[PDB]
């Protein structure tokens, strides 16, 4: 365990709320956005409106055109942004040196479920008709956002979409249920996801909803046809067992799965890259993935 992690560890439960202390959405929802990290300045951007919601086209310096990353943000279906998540992804598109199209799809509860799977097929959908090949194109995501991803993903097959030719889901929320057995074994080395938590965020999400919907709960759909998958999570989180169950689906659905459980990491550890080696590498990671699937 480098000494960053540790260093990192301490800070994160130095200043969280104590467990089951209940702050209201809005305050969440602002005190997500007051602490984003700033992305890099050598990070272009350009706004713009993707099937109705308002995007952002992040693009690092060395971006090959014709490539593209559908990317799906984390923060629980009620949380986060394209400002949120604007800093990790110019790094996502740094890596694999391809445009990343940030949306900020629509959050509940406001928007339930299924809001955000139609906001992400569609997105899809557009990317396709801005004539970005499906085998040029790239999902990716974080948590919830991760989740999204594979949603996406089953959704789109059952609507006759083309697969892309990559999917990466980062510490993927793939099971609603939250029954899995690291919500117990991983809890003590977690200092980022609450239960109860993230129970609430499932309840807002679903507002009635079937729980195991495959479009909610991927870690239940039909798989079968989707692309090769990189898979990342951190051992010490609560969501290990989502990730070493969703890799078990896809192996047994027909998937290209490979599954990275990066030990001693952290609930998408990738995000604090600035100072954190290993979310540095398990981001530069990301991106030689989505380009080995592209140069086959």
């Amino acid at each position: 365990a480098g000494p960053e992690i540790v260093k990192l560890k301490k800070i994160l439960r130095e200043k969280a709320v104590p467990p089951g202390t209940e702050v209201p959405l809005d305050v969440m929802r602002k005190g997500m956005e007051k602490v984003a990290f700033k992305a890099a300045d050598d990070i272009q951007v350009e706004q713009v409106t993707v099937a109705g919601c308002a995007a952002e086209w992040v693009r690092a310096p060395g971006c090959q055109a014709g490539k593209a990353i559908l990317y799906l943000h984390g923060g629980g279906y009620v949380m986060g942004s394209i400002n949120t998540h604007r800093s990790m992804v110019g790094e996502i598109s740094r890596a694999s040196q391809a445009a990343a199209l940030l949306l900020d799809y629509r959050l509940a509860p406001e928007h339930p479920f299924p809001a955000a799977v139609e906001d992400g097929v569609a997105a899809y959908r557009w990317l396709l008709d801005q004539g970005f090949k499906p085998q040029h194109l790239s999902i990716s995501g974080d948590s919830a956002g991760g989740g999204l991803v594979l949603a996406v993903l089953v959704s789109a097959r059952d609507q006759g979409l083309p697969m892309p030719a990559s999917a990466i889901p980062i510490s993927p929320w793939a099971d609603m249920t939250c029954t899995n057995d690291s919500f117990k074994t991983r809890a003590e080395a977690d200092p980022m996801v609450a239960p109860g938590g993230i129970n609430k965020m499932a309840a807002r999400y679903l507002n009635g909803a079937d729980a195991k919907h495959p479009y909610a709960s991927p870690n239940f759909a039909n798989l079968k046809g989707l692309p090769p998958l990189l898979i990342h999570v951190g051992r010490d989180e609560v969501l290990l067992d989502d990730s070493i169950k969703l890799d078990a689906k896809a192996k047994a659905d027909g998937v290209k799965s490979t599954l990275e459980i990066w030990d001693d990491m952290i609930h998408v550890w990738h995000a604090f890259h600035p100072m954190l080696p290993e979310g540095k590498q398990a981001i530069v990671r990301v991106g030689e993935f989505m380009r080995e699937q592209w140069a086959a």
